[PDB]
């Protein structure tokens, strides 16, 4: 059935623990096969868990990504939910982190159904070695 | 014209400031004249202005209500944003915070054009004596 809140809780987490130490495979597993991708949200959408496994691969290939909560995921009764964290990278050469905020929507099954990231270069943040 | 990723995050950061001094009047001033508001997420949207002042109007009256930024505002290219909130106020005769998240799409005349507000009783905490 349709997650509920706490379900939504525990599933978006979960998500942040998988996208750390980059489990692509499960990643994968967690989205609708004919899930939608948004990321960052307003660029053009990607569909399907093929190209959804592609667009993971080449942002948690390679460059060192780490990703953690920075607060609580706020979740709905109708099976969606938004989290804060912190996205660890190097951007143009350098270490930084880059605070974005993930919408998702899940099907009946529990499935990621829809996936928004909201972040640009304002929450971009260049880290003084 | 959309407003700009940096303009964003400062139109959402003052609709908190609204929120929090109560000021229905300059709140519903930021709405475009047929504007959706869901809050929570989940349920029915409210319709227009007079629908949403309405909303304002018996949400932030009467009871004690404050609000303010939890965390950076995340903002896209398209003149959208999230950003993570908490709200304060006396829930079931007893004061409580609740953790929030707000998506916002603004259009062309830098007016809000859709509000979602992301939280349930999972985001509420009872303040104990
Ligand atoms: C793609 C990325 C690494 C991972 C990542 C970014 C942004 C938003 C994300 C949202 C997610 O839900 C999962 C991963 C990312 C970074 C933006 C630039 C970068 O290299
Ligand atoms: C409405 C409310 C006070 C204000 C408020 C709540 C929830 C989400 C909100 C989102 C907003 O963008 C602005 C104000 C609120 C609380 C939930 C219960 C309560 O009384």
């Amino acid at each position: 059935n349709l997650p509920t809140a706490q379900e939504v809780q525990g599933l978006m987490a979960r998500y942040i623990e998988l996208v750390d130490v980059g489990d692509i495979e499960a990643i994968v597993q967690m989205y609708a096969d004919d899930a939608t991708v948004e990321n960052p949200f307003g660029q053009p959408p990607i569909h399907g868990r093929e190209q959804i496994a592609a667009f993971y691969r080449q942002g948690l290939g390679g460059g060192k990504v780490r990703a953690s909560l920075t607060g609580p995921v706020r979740a709905s009764h109708n099976g969606s939910g938004a989290m804060p964290f912190r996205v660890e990278m190097v951007w143009n050469g350098q270490p930084s982190a880059l605070d974005v905020i993930d919408v998702m929507r899940f099907d009946e099954h529990g499935r990621i159904q829809t996936c928004q990231a909201y972040w640009s270069e304002v929450n971009l943040s260049v880290r003084e070695p």
